[PDB]
């Protein structure tokens, strides 16, 4: 469901396909190249793990996040990037839309 804010859905809706489309440390986004990578490190008692992506090629954006959860750090990391492009005005609703059919 998506409510009030549609475009904030959207975005977690590629966040999502970029974690089901991700290899060792590459992506596509759009049909554009893009890298993913992800880094888990080690606290005095505790192991947190962290991400990154960006498109090197598409355009000039990137986005990471961190986390305890190890998959829930990949939607992280990609959904940091979609806010960034979506803030300048590159990632569009009917593009993203389009990614996530096919």
């Amino acid at each position: 469901e998506a409510y009030v804010q549609g475009w904030e859905a959207v975005a977690a809706a590629v966040a999502s396909k970029i974690v089901g489309l991700w290899r060792n440390e590459k992506t596509e986004l759009l049909g554009h190249e893009c890298k993913f990578t992800v880094k888990p490190y080690l606290k005095r008692f505790q192991v947190y793990y962290k991400g990154r992506m960006w498109c090197p090629g598409w355009t000039a954006i990137r986005g990471e996040a961190s986390t305890r959860s190890q998959s829930g750090v990949a939607g992280k990391t990609a959904k940091d990037f979609v806010r960034k492009a979506f803030q300048k005005g590159l990632i569009s609703q009917q593009e993203a839309n389009q990614w996530l059919s096919s």
